[PDB]
């Protein structure tokens, strides 16, 4: 119970309320980042600037593969020696983990099969000619291939190249490669560091790619506009599987989960507006949600969330708990609720709900305009409620609104409420 | 007051001093984008893309139109049944809302008539054939189109289009139309959702233009220079008026405020060093601004606003309460000041201020390079005060110091001051 | 000293190790960054939008450089009254500044005679027709040149203008011009406005250059996989030195600096974990990272630093004192340890440390493989130990771990610790 009833002569107005949310069972896709371009059709022109661009990707990729094959033998050494049907971690020869790091060492081994199918392909992979394309794995899988630079050349250098000279082509080209270099290292470089925790966001991977996220969704068989309500949350993320440092490239799953619906769950909001106590001004202080589970009152963090129309979306049930205090305030003993004088007028004065008008007369002014007249409060009242039964159209500060009925038995009295 | 004379044997200093700024009175241009470019110099090469184009543009626009429609039946039901001059929001109808959102649903009303404008010049918006604009309406308003792709084919497709193919035309056309979806759905996807309390600023607004903020404050008729104050401070911002389906555009009206100078407030910064008790060393816990308005102390967070060479720019105006200990230490009363143990050399030893320097020589060598000797504090004095009666020039630390001469009855004394 | 024997019955295990760097000694390279382009390829079809250019820059420049001249006389009305060999600030003409100040003050004086030698190589500057350039100074220190709008008029324009009219390609190079301009003041804003007490990372330099930061690196004669350590730390920084208005450049000196590695300085991780209270599940509350410098405890703020496989990297020695209660926790008396409790499933049961497994079985499924048998602790007990003495394979949760063996003197207990 949140008691509304008290809380309205302390300035805690009842706002909107929505549903709870969170993320679901996977669904997976796989997709190949090529890094070593396919330049066959200026070949003669660039050798030089190709041969000094490989040197440096093969560098760069060497770090990645050894741990990753460091952590496959971790599983593999457990396989080996035992009958059971699960996969085994040895946990004496990797040392020391957290819970999560096991969990992800585990769905490492798991997705190895995928990795030697694509392995298979190698050659195919190699000899495609356009910016993206697809092909069908013997797993009867699809495969999505990406290869940005192979279209740069295709649209900017071979409708021109008989103006051009071999000089400028070479170095023209050279430059290309090195900005190409360098977006790899913005947009992976954490991932490359460490490879088996970290995940990459859709939206982020698609700047390798000119920012098209749109294409990559559209090649994978989706439409941008179905999924909405999982990519507004960023909820659609990938992670490396395998490296192929002869060939140059990373293969990469991309997972697109399910949203569950948690039963007997509610998020309510709350406004605060300011309050006269014997001539001060005042507001109380109070969360602006407040989760409700089966009864149970409860925190909740809404910045690691998406607030939607109706419901809040998150990643995984981040609730937390209350002080005896906060839960005391808002049972309807307001004397535990903490207070603030008010020195700025940013402070709202007045909220709508349920078609009723509760408002603070003695910081704003307030007007019936039926009959002409001012309205006052007494010294005595915190605050003042605005309904049909003395007028149909009242200004509040600037503003003319109409207003409802009060569903009571008589007169709002807010005479000398406890407080503290 | 803040009573300077005891806070520098506590190691605070007086900084630099601002005055206030605050958001004024506002002025407003149109802007139309459109989201359907006109292809009509290659329609025949591109016509299956752009059709599969133009529908998903239309079931992204659907959704937002009725957000609109909505608001605006609220008001409207008001304004037919009461003979007052001013619009009159429907509190039944809307049932929940703060008075910000009741502000922006009367502010919309307001606007409707320059929408009702535009859409008389329907068709002279559609046969625009240039990357930017400008149309007069029958308010002797002008108006403001910009249409990027048209610019996009202008520039790369025309000069070069006896040597590509139809093919390739077609192929190369579709994947631009899918990169500028993207775009459109990074920039403005937080507005369409939530139509009437949105706003974008004009660097935000311009990355669907690659970034050219300078062209779209040129065709309205400024100039970046002159607006520097209120384009640094991120104030000029825009929002939406109205949208058209089949058409496919959005409409937004820009406003570009006035400054008001807050008489009789004034902003000061302090300076912390560390001091020696005993033989340890210690600092003082203070907020590094201080607002003072016709003698009332505040609190002011700055992180919500931009400081100048001379003023302190904020939105709205956020002054806060302070606490009665902090009040008490600014007015002199160092006993309740808080203070913490230093266990870091990163925390400075010297400040200068209005010619003279302080320092705590015990942590720090100091020498006077005139007579060529070291100075040395007791350990009974928490701070060293150093100007020109004993000599002319300082080292401090690895610095070399001219100094002025102290505006006082005496020599300055620390001895074994108050402090809690 | 830590006490992980009496940690560990409270939820708390030891995690990871590293060593500790900071930021040492500097290495300096010269740029100069072009703002008026070369344009005399094209010159006679665009001199009007040319001639509109120059005029905005140059009142863009004329307030820095008064700025920097300022400075400089503070420091050269000391040198010429004295004769130390040192430079010497004037304290009486500043007036009001922190160390900090003052140091850049004179180090900005110190940088002067390179500002001077790059003076004199004005007509070669100006004469350049490249995208990026490289100049020998008379210091015999080399100098290099970026000029981004000339490689975009020998990429975009000249290849094409045969095709082209006089009026397209006036036009087209004037929307560039103003781009440019919009690039520059995003980059460049702040520190034009403050130049002394301004510094920028190589890789926000870039954005200038397409974001191409390797190229700037390869032609200062470095590679980008050597810097990887200081590059990814975000340690490479550059100053402005010098501005000239009617050639309209900005003259940089950019700095590689060393790393010190601390002497007996480590750095602790901490893993913690759910535990059981008479029936009830709690967590404990401490710092994620701890740093212990010859036996004294202290607390860091890693958020301001760089975490790699091995090292922390930070650019000044952020440490932090420490309250007496956490010392006396993490020192062995529980009693003081602050703790809340649970009420959502995202909180961790179990770890992994020495090859031991720690976990909570009251609140999550043990069973023994080899014996295929539920393992269960006491409502006495707050956390149980998996070792091979008991059987060799377990299941946690739902993953299947084996483990090593205990090195103690007996059977682990953890019944009724004290706490509080």
């Amino acid at each position: 119970s949140i008691h509304y009833d008290s809380l309205s002569k302390v300035g805690v107005i009842k706002g909107l309320t929505y549903n709870y949310k969170i993320k679901g069972s996977p669904s997976t896709k796989l997709m190949v980042v090529k890094l070593i371009p396919n330049i066959d059709s200026v070949k003669n022109c660039t050798q030089k600037q190709y041969d000094e661009y490989k040197n440096l990707v093969r560098k760069a990729l060497e770090p990645v593969k050894m741990a990753i094959d460091t952590m496959l033998n971790n599983v593999k050494s457990g396989n080996n020696k035992y009958r059971f049907a699960g996969a085994i971690m040895a946990g004496v020869a990797l040392g020391v983990a957290t819970a999560a790091t096991v969990t992800a060492g585990i769905a490492l081994h798991r997705s190895n099969e995928n990795a030697q199918a694509i392995a298979n392909m190698k050659s195919a992979i190699q000899n495609t000619n356009e910016a993206v394309k697809q092909l069908q794995l013997a797993n009867k899988q699809t495969l999505a291939v990406i290869d940005t630079i192979r279209g740069e050349i295709n649209n900017n250098i071979i409708p021109v190249i008989n103006q051009l000279s071999c000089d400028t082509i070479g170095l023209s080209v050279g430059i290309r490669l090195t900005q190409y270099y360098s977006e790899i290292i913005t947009a992976f470089g954490p991932a490359l560091q460490n490879p088996v925790n970290t995940r990459i966001t859709i939206q982020a991977i698609s700047s390798v790619f000119n920012g098209n996220f749109d294409e990559l969704l559209k090649i994978m068989g989706y439409t941008s506009g179905d999924l909405y309500e999982i990519l507004h949350s960023e909820l659609i993320r990938g992670n490396i599987i395998d490296v192929d440092v002869d060939a140059g490239y990373i293969a990469l799953e991309i997972e697109f989960p399910n949203l569950t619906l948690v039963p007997n769950a509610v998020v309510q909001e709350l406004m605060p507006i300011s309050y006269n106590i014997d001539g001060d001004e005042w507001v109380t202080l109070v969360p602006r949600f407040v989760l409700t589970r089966t009864t149970l009152l409860s925190n909740i963090d809404t910045s690691r969330c998406t607030i939607t129309d109706s419901s809040v979306i998150c990643d995984n049930d981040y609730a937390l708990p209350m002080s005896h205090e906060l839960i005391g305030c808002l049972q309807g003993d307001t004397s535990k609720c903490a207070r603030e004088k008010v020195v700025s007028s940013y402070v709202p004065k007045f909220a709508l709900s349920d078609g009723l008008v509760y408002a603070n007369c003695l910081n704003t002014i307030c007007r019936c305009m039926d009959t002409d007249t001012p309205i006052s409060q007494s010294l005595g009242a915190t605050v003042s409620l605005l309904d049909n039964k003395r007028c149909s159209v009242y200004q509040v500060g600037d503003v003319l609104i109409s207003v409802g009925s009060y569903l009571g038995d008589g007169e709002y009295n807010a005479d000398n409420v406890e407080l503290g």
